[PDB]
Parts: C-alpha cells; sequence; structure tokens
C-alpha cells in the first residue's frame, strides 16, 4: 500500500474536501445548521451520495446536540472517524481469500478496464513470487490483450469458442501443473440482457465443477470516474453473479472519490483494490484509514 | 434580451465540453464489429458527466436500435443522432422555459431550494433581468436574518423595492398586497429552506404559497426551484423533495461553470417532467441566462 501513490492519486477530490476545514473555523453552535448543511453539499459535491452524506452529517449533528463536539476541530475528528466507521464496520476483509488450497481461482468481471486490472493483479502476485495462470474467458481483441500482460507479467495464458469451456479448461490445467492462482476474464457488458447473464452464472457453475473451492474472489471492476452513476451496474452484476469484492479504477484525478466511501456503505461488499494512476503498480490495495488519510490529511 | 448569450453559455459549459470531447475521438474507433463496445464506452463517457444511468440508458438505445435498423452507419451519423436524442429528452414532454406572467399584473414568482445564498442570488440577477426590460420589481424578503440584508443589497443594485419583516407567510402577504396597490409589474418572494425538509419547514412553504394566493389568486404564477450545478446527479434527491412539497414550476441550476456534472440538466428534465428555465454559467449578474436547449447541446457538442 504506497502512501504517495494514493495521496497523488486522490488530489483532485482532496481539493473540493479542502473548504472543510475553511467552512468548519466558522462554527459555533449558534451557526451550526447552517454550517452542517454546507458541509452535507461539500460531501455531495466529492460523491458521497444524498444518502451516505445524509447519515455522516446526521451523527455529527446529534453529537453537537449533545455536547460531544464543541469546536471546528472536533467536528473535523468526527467527520474523518465516521468516515472510516462506515467503511469498515459491515464488510469483511479488504485481503484477497486464496484459501487453504491451490490453485486459487479469480475472476473478474465488470462492463479493456478489466484486462488492464487482471494485468496489474498479475503483476503483484508475480512480484511475490505466485505462479500465475491467466484465462481469457471474454470471448476476440480481449484474448490478444490479456496475451500481452501475460507476457508482460511473466504469467501463462489460456485461450479460446465458448468462455465456459476456455475457464474449465485453465482451472483443470491450473490443478494439474501447480499453478497458485488463476485470474479469469469474463464477458460483461453495461446492460445484463438474458444471454448475458446465463454466460456469466454458466462460467461460474464451470469453474465451480472444475474445483469446487472456486472461485475464492469475484472482482467486479468498476470506472471511478463515473462516480456514484457506477452502482447502477455494481447492484445489476451483484445480481448475475456473487460479488465478494470491488476494484475501482482511474481514481487518480476523479474529484468524485467519495464514491468509493457510497460504493461500500450502500452494497455491504468491500473495496479490495483501487486504481490510482496509469503505472502497472498504480493498482493498490484498499485500506480505510490510509483512505480517509488521503481525504483529509 | 430572451435570448441566451452565446458566449456566456459556451464559456459556462466549458468543463463538461471537455469531458465530452472524447466522443469524437471514441467514434473514429467505431464499427459494427465492436459497436456494442464502442457504445458502451458512449455511455460510460455520458456518466461521467452527469447524464444519470436511466438517462444516459435510452440516450445510447436509441442510437443502438438506429444501428441495428441500418439507419445509421458512421461515427459522424451517430454524432449527430446522440445531439438529436439529448435535444429530443430536453424539449418533447416539458412546458415552455419561458416564465409564464400571464395576462394580469402583477406576476408573482416564488423562489424555493436549500441554499439562502444561492436563492439569494438568483433573486438578484432575475431582478436584474426584469430592470433591464423597464420592468417594475417588487422584492419580498421571506427566508426569515442576514438572507434579508442580502436581498436589500441586491434590491440596491437592480433599483427594486423591497419588502421585509416575524413570520415568512405575513412578509409575503404583504409585499404581494403592495404590489397590486402600487402598481408592481413583478413580485420575486424568497422563501426558507433547508437541505432536508421537516414538517415544520414543509408546513411553512406550503403556508407561504396559500398566503401569495390569498393575497392575489392568480398567483404564484411561477415556483422556481434553484440547485447547485456542482452537486450534479446528487440534486435530484432534493428536487423530488420539494416538488412534493410545492408544484415547481421550473428549475434554475447555478454554479455550471464550476462542475463537468453539466448532463445533469437533461438528467433533470429527462427525470423529473419539468423544464430548466435558467442556467447560472458565472459569477457576474449578466451570468444568469434563459435555457435553451439547442444552444445547450450546441455548447456541449460544437
Amino acid at each position: 500500500p504506497d502512501i504517495q501513490l494514493l495521496f497523488s492519486g486522490f488530489s483532485k477530490t482532496r481539493e473540493n474536501l479542502a473548504v472543510v476545514d475553511e467552512l468548519l473555523t466558522y462554527w459555533n453552535l449558534d451557526e451550526s445548521e447552517s454550517i452542517l448543511d454546507e458541509l452535507e453539499e461539500v460531501l455531495l459535491v466529492s460523491d458521497f451520495g444524498p444518502k451516505t452524506a445524509l447519515k455522516i452529517v446526521d451523527t455529527i449533528r446529534k453529537d453537537i446536540l449533545a455536547g460531544r463536539l464543541k469546536s471546528g476541530p472536533q467536528i473535523k475528528e468526527a467527520l474523518k472517524k465516521n468516515i472510516f466507521k462506515l467503511l469498515t464496520e459491515r464488510v469483511t476483509t479488504t485481503e484477497l481469500q486464496l484459501g487453504n488450497s491451490r490453485p486459487a481461482v479469480l475472476m473478474i468481471v465488470g462492463v479493456g478496464g478489466k484486462t488492464t486490472t487482471l494485468g496489474k493483479l498479475a503483476n503483484r502476485f508475480k512480484k511475490e513470487g505466485v505462479k500465475v495462470l491467466m484465462a481469457a474467458g471474454d470471448t476476440a481483441a480481449a484474448g490478444e490483450q490479456l496475451e500481452v500482460w501475460a507476457q508482460r507479467t511473466g504469467s501463462e495464458i489460456v485461450m479460446a469458442p465458448r468462455p465456459a469451456a476456455v475457464l474449465s479448461q485453465a482451472v483443470r490445467r491450473a490443478v494439474e501443473e501447480d499453478f497458485d492462482v488463476v485470474l479469469c476474464d469474463t464477458s460483461g457488458r453495461l446492460h445484463t440482457n438474458y444471454n448475458l447473464m446465463e454466460e456469466l452464472r454458466g462460467c461460474k457453475r464451470a469453474v465451480s465443477k472444475a474445483l469446487s473451492s472456486a472461485p475464492n474472489e469475484v472482482l467486479l471492476v468498476l470506472d471511478g470516474t463515473t462516480g456514484l452513476n457506477m452502482l447502477a451496474q455494481a447492484r445489476e452484476f451483484n445480481q448475475v453473479i456473487g460479488v465478494t469484492g470491488f476494484i475501482l479504477t482511474k481514481l487518480d484525478g476523479t474529484a468524485r472519490g467519495g464514491c468509493v466511501v457510497s460504493v461500500v456503505d450502500e452494497l455491504s461488499i468491500p473495496v479490495k483494490f483501487v486504481g490510482v494512476g496509469e503505472g502497472i503498480d498504480d493498482l493498490q490495495p484498499f485500506d480505510a484509514q490510509s483512505f480517509v488519510d488521503a481525504l483529509f490529511p
């Protein structure tokens, strides 16, 4: 978890949020409700969604009316703590759960971003001495793009033609050849239809048939530049297949960084990685405290 | 000037237009094999500018059908259809963007919304438009206490008269009565509002509407909801809430020069079926412009 990569990645979001400090020099009990309305609107500008911003600021209001918070600096500290709590109190661990046995199998799903993320995940595993096999289940440039990442990261790759058969072939090969992790690509569209839905579920079934412990992770890749708008496709994908974690890409230069909090809060599924740059190492594991410190240093 | 200043609109939407500029590049990669992939990418570019998921879905879905039907066969043609579909969404369902001042005077416009200061500023810039057209304006400080003082400054800058306080309904009714007696052409009313309505505030706003209609049965002629454009699509929550309290006849979307999320204009018209009547595109007093769907589309996609 590279702190300066996270810090630079959230610089545009942090710039909108910087007005919060200015706003809270103006705090006293008499002028509080107006100031908190303005605070809530600052959060909405950074894509904390209406419900998330409501609950963050509502907790602060109760604490003020109860006498627990009685200064700008104290309110600022409560804001940070409440955001940390929203990111952590309900969700399971941000860590990948690879289990006891090998191979672990990770399915990557979502609506090019997926291909890039797949490559950067492979690079992380390779750096730790882990033996990776990629599976090109997005059936045709997708397969070729994935091949470049394989060669680039020193991973092996299984290619096509039916996605389910590609995935099951890769899982079988990994079990036979003592691979530690299989990284699967899958087909997806912005709007799911019956057929695409049937295909993705069929992929999950083929994977579980080839290896009953699989998939260990289903990771949904979302474009952070769409901000809160990503919730619609996230809800849809989770209806198709049990998503175990999110990967939010392209957060670098987004001003809409509050969407990270909203997606965790609304969907009760952890964000596991954030993409904070174009570099191969710019896919970072998510940590709630580091994220909060990046928005509010 | 009932026509919008085109260069003010153009500069006002520059941040939105810069995200939307990638559309042309994207469409250079368009062909029938990758059509579905390209249109997904297109739809995502719209989402970045806060065309909301439902609005972006229906814009692009029409293009998908026209492609499958053979009507569209090129990047340029798809680009043209994109612009036309946005124009249609902005115009096919809503009533006129014009203010409806009616036959008799005074007309009465109530300004509502969450942000006292945005409302106050909008009120002042509306007044300035009326004054420039020779219209005699009376302001009513119904947001009951700096709100009243801020409005007083705008009354002065614009040469408008003002009625001040302390209950809002009584202030509004006093101003409407005064306008009828003293032959004013338009009364511009401020009202109280918060980000989240409670029972009491809700009741107060409804009480203001009732006091206004009792003082003059043709009033209010307009109920204009002022929304902060920098919150983008997030403004839909407070817009739905206000329209449940009082019959909103038009939106005013402010601070649009500060955001890339200009698609929120389309989303609000699409979702709420109520026209956007003005857009605020700068800090200048003349930077409140009357809305026109064609001009807006040309500002996003020149």
